[PDB]
């Protein structure tokens, strides 16, 4: 076990356990893995937005060819970690003050979204006298993202006739949490035969196209992940298939990369029955950890088991029974697993909930009711 | 939008681009002068700081109130910036050793015990300080986490009764959010008085308080129709009368009631498209400052500022009576503060007035996914 270590040095020293706790180890092993296994015309960039703490960042920095980023906020991350021109700046509302900033760091492509994005970009650029590599953002046959499918020929035309723009190619991101490898190598086809199709009707190069990220992970079965190695391989074939070879390519996954290297740790303060139902009490809660609640699902979780007693009056105990885990909001929606079956619990024993790493922490809303933050510790041996 | 207007076309005038919470603090002075001194002397209104614990709102709402309900140190810390310790109460049903030992620290006015175990580690505190705290018993009436089993009750009543340093004052019932029918509230509250009055007449104690909870509701589908606060009040004193209770001192602790009308999330309409058939608006900001919305699913009120003037040298992107979906900056589709509404006209840079948006707009909002920078805020006086 990884965090138990941890767990009983916060025991040893009084402190209270409430922590997210990362395992920097495994994420290098997980982004070593990833990054050598991809063909030499695909990078995989991470988009910060499942994890941007900035311990994370330089870990990951260290191993993607860089960072997706969908605001100004996200850019000055990135910036910390790698250099512009390794950065790539999506989203479906980027502010004149967004686009006037990462030109002018010289940000390696703005992915744009809509004509009228494509003309207040273009207007900056002819401000500043600058350039900017570009890629569409296409929407294929409803959300808010991107350019609508039959709409990409005028978005593309707008673009070639404007002379600060370059237009790269372009960019799909149309699928979420996707477990099957099979399924993501056959949106990848769908996505070539676009790009090729609209390259040749428009008449310019093909330079690159981003697919986007969407590799899911399982919360509800951890034994049965993304095939990664199945999907390289089938990709790989893919691209000499459809003579993508001479066509340079990006993922941008954010979940599948930092998920199963968190940790979110707490400590159950109190154990009740109401009404027939039992609850276990935790420190924290979904404002620290919002995934459970935004998913309407069990987090998976384990328990470490403490034998002392602070107290001269007895523990809480119970076992077998289901029960629901929350925190220590004033909320009835503060749950992080509603009515699971659990083996043995009492006051004092700690809670582990695994596979927190992304959209945990990033999604939570931290200050409500104005609880302390967990403490974040990083593991690197 | 008389309110906002002015403020709008001020940063309009300047250049200053509209993602603001605006709030009216006129209006606030009002509505708590009007709340408060419409009470019988025996009841006191507290404030309940989840809903919004902004400094210059608390600043400004201390003036009227009896007090602060808090339900962490972090709220306690920002009471006592405005109030005596004396003048806060503190509920919750995780709260920790340090949360507590704190709270005895401080001297708060009373805790709001919501189990047995709680009541231990808090006697257990007392003992170690030499210190005594009145306290409540928050009852769970016949389910949720929140306070003890009304059948477990006479047990702790009678274990609070032996302990030398708890001062037992009476019970806390807090069951009901946002409850717009007032004669529905009167007979809640009826039912309170019976349930503390049979406890104390059993046990053989002074009632000498009942914490009658908040959960005055606010109606944002129909904002004419709002909770008939005189009516409850008049009918209220009465039961008051009927059943005896001049002698018990009582108290409401509201938080959306109090502040939900006065605030307004306003911001400019950066982007308009249509993907696959469906109309979108894209607006700064987001719903990581403004989750009320997305945390209910529902359409949250608003009105359109339709602004006449210009800044690029293209026409801006307009619609009439559409289905309009509004969402903002994040690279998410839950990111909805309205879905499928009818709008009558809408153009970029117009600016969307969500109104009543005070309470639990930005207190529970996820401020930092994504890293856009927090919006500005404005308090009118
Ligand atoms: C959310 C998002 C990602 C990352 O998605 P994951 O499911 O975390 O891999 C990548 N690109 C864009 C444009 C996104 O909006
Ligand atoms: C949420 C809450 C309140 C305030 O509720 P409103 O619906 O905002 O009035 C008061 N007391 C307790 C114990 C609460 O949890």
């Amino acid at each position: 076990r990884i965090v138990q270590p941890v767990i009983e040095q916060l025991k040893a020293q009084s402190h209270p356990v409430c922590h997210y706790i990362y395992d920097l180890v495994g994420l290098e092993h997980h982004l070593q893995h990833i990054t050598s296994s991809l063909p030499s015309n695909c990078q995989m960039y991470y988009a910060m937005k499942a994890n941007s703490e900035r311990t994370i960042l330089d870990t990951i920095s260290q191993y993607v060819e860089g960072f997706e980023v969908a605001s100004q906020g996200e850019i000055a991350k990135g910036l910390a970690f790698k250099p512009a021109n390794h950065i790539i700046f999506g989203g479906p509302g980027k502010t004149d003050e967004e686009l006037r900033y990462a030109v002018s760091e010289g940000v390696q492509r703005i992915h744009v979204e809509s004509m009228h994005e494509l003309q207040r970009l273009n207007a900056i650029l002819e401000d500043e006298d600058k350039t900017q590599h570009i890629l569409l953002r296409v929407n294929l046959a409803p959300t808010q993202f991107g350019i609508s499918e039959d709409e990409v020929d005028d978005v593309i035309e707008a673009a070639l006739v404007m002379p600060n723009i370059h237009l790269d190619g372009f960019h799909f991101h149309s699928i979420s949490n996707n477990l099957d490898s099979n399924l993501h190598v056959d949106v990848v086809k769908l996505y070539f035969k676009k790009a090729k199709s609209w390259s040749e009707k428009h008449r310019f190069p093909l330079k690159h196209i981003n697919l986007g990220g969407g590799i899911g992970v399982n919360y509800a079965d951890l034994t049965s992940q993304f095939e990664w190695d199945n999907f390289v391989e089938n990709f790989k074939t893919l691209i000499v298939e459809q003579e993508m070879e001479d066509v340079t390519l990006n993922f941008e996954c954010g979940r599948f990369i930092v998920a199963h290297i968190g940790y979110y740790v707490t400590e159950v303060l109190d154990i009740k029955k109401v009404h027939g139902a039992w609850y276990a009490i935790l420190r924290g809660g979904t404002q620290q950890f919002r995934l459970p609640v935004s998913w309407q699902h069990n987090h998976p979780f384990e328990i470490y088991r403490y034998k002392d007693n602070p107290y001269s009056f007895e523990k809480v105990s119970i076992s077998r029974q289901d029960t629901t885990l929350v925190g220590q909001l004033c909320t009835p929606k503060d749950v992080f697993a509603r009515e699971v079956q659990i083996d043995a619990i009492s006051t004092g024993d700690v809670i582990v909930f695994k596979y927190a790493g992304a959209y945990g922490w990033s999604i939570s809303h931290h200050d409500f009711l104005s609880h302390p933050h967990p403490e974040f510790i990083y593991l690197t041996q």
